[PDB]
């Protein structure tokens, strides 16, 4: 590996060889050398036009295939979780459960007004999955964040119209009140069961 030329091919090849070690791709490095070098010499490559598509396409599917069964496992796996998770939690003290299976208690009760459904709201909050992991917080910004009641997940706009300002709750947010069965690869995976610590400071009609 002396020349930069060398250093940028194997850069390359390990790029390549932790992605797909990553998805659990089993491939043979020399076979690949030797097509690579065969398709930049010019060669006669050892498989025809057809053999390879049909080669890639069969390999393409049997990803997606892979990937969506990993999906649905995950999916399925933090349903399970929640639904165990809220069915223990309803039994608590001062857990109310209502009617959408949004669950709730009061940490501290406010006077003021409750907002309406076009009403905006500027609150404090954390919001954390099962597991302890918090994704979301207004303590890091250290100001209180601003929403349309109607502009944020369901179980936020359930609880918000139940809650005085001033009010300080915890609430516990089954996955089809929140994200439902998605994953752009962010904190929250598919079917995620949420817990949020909610402060609604004021109501703005
Ligand atoms: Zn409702």
């Amino acid at each position: 590996l002396a020349t930069d030329k060398d250093k940028l091919s194997y850069s390359i090849g390990a790029d390549l060889g932790k992605n797909f070690k990553n998805q659990g791709i089993d491939v043979n490095p020399e076979a690949m050398a030797k097509g690579m070098q065969d398709a930049m010499s010019g060669a006669q490559l050892a498989l025809t036009e057809q053999q390879m598509k049909d080669v890639l396409n069969k390999f393409q599917k049997d990803l997606m295939a892979k990937r969506t069964a990993e999906f649905n496992k995950k999916a399925d796996e933090n349903k399970v979780k929640g639904e165990a998770f809220l069915t223990e939690n309803k039994n608590k003290p001062g857990v109310v459960v209502l009617p959408s299976g949004l669950q709730y208690k009061v940490i501290n009760s406010g006077n003021g007004v409750k907002p309406g459904k076009s009403d905006t709201v500027t609150v404090e909050y954390t919001g954390r999955l099962i597991d302890g992991t918090v994704f979301d917080s207004t303590e890091k910004t250290g100001k209180p964040a601003t929403f349309q009641v109607s502009q944020v997940i369901p179980g936020w706009t359930e609880a918000l119209q139940l809650m005085p300002a001033g009010s300080t709750w915890e609430i516990y947010v089954p996955s089809g009140l929140a994200y439902g069965p998605r994953s752009v690869g962010g904190p929250i995976g598919p079917n995620e069961t949420l817990i949020f610590k909610i402060h609604l400071i004021s109501v703005k009609k």
